[PDB]
């Protein structure tokens, strides 16, 4: 089997069904004690939680679900009726994510879209009935943060106040995205310094609030 299958099995055998917090703790324990994996982790996850609670978004888009760790983290804090759309282009990872959400009991709040951001973002309005997004969590290929931000704008998916929250802006880094949003009058940016998941290595999240064209 794969590392992702091992993470899922570990959750299934060490967390409580329908208890998202137990799911997060099981993933973090596995990834600390057994095998590192690119989940956002608890350090940056706590900052994510604070952001989600501040904004109480009704409709969130995630780019790059992986195993569903961040999807569980966000979805467990959403208000009744609020929704997460999470994109994962790797079909094996998309299946892990679905099963993770199912175990956590969050499947009614989340729709896992198996495809690439460049193909799916232009379909969001017509195919997934989206008007505008309240928040976007960027966690996919780091060289896609900037083009997909620009694509979301082109497609009319951002409104005044839409919160972009970007993982890994330090490691592996997203220098073009950071330079762009920090220099643009269309974004109000805040950096949240933290640590790479499961490691004593500095990383951070960037929040970039869209201000309109
Ligand atoms: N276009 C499109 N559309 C949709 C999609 N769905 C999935 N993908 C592709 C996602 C591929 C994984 C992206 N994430 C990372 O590479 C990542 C890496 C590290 C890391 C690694 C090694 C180190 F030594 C240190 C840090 C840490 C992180 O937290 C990361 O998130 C998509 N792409
Ligand atoms: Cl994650
Ligand atoms: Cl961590
Ligand atoms: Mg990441």
């Amino acid at each position: 089997d794969t590392k992702e299958q091992r993470i899922l099995r570990y959750v299934q055998q060490n967390a409580k069904p329908g208890d998202p917090q137990s799911v997060l703790e099981a993933i973090d324990t596995y990834c600390t004690q057994k095998e590192w994996a690119m989940n956002v982790g608890d350090a940056k996850g706590q900052i994510m939680d604070a952001v989600i609670r501040e904004y109480s978004p009704s409709l969130v888009l995630e780019l790059g679900a992986y195993c569903g760790y961040s999807a569980v983290r966000m979805a467990r804090l959403l208000q009744p009726g609020a929704r997460l759309l999470t994109m994962e282009m790797n079909p094996d990872y998309a299946a892990i994510t679905q099963q993770m959400l199912n175990f956590a009991g969050l499947q009614d709040k989340v729709t896992i879209l198996n495809g690439a951001s460049q193909d799916l973002i232009p379909q969001l309005k017509k195919k997934y009935d989206v008007d505008t997004l309240d928040m976007v969590f960027l966690d996919h290929w780091k060289d896609r943060y900037l083009p997909d931000t620009l694509l979301l704008e082109k497609c009319g998916l951002l409104r005044k106040g839409t919160v972009l929250l970007a993982d890994n802006v330090i490691v592996p880094g997203t220098p073009d995205f950071l330079a762009y949003v920090r220099g643009s009058s269309s974004f109000e940016c805040t950096h949240y310094s933290s640590y790479l998941e499961y490691m004593k290595v500095v990383d951070g999240l960037e929040k970039a609030i869209y201000q309109g064209p």
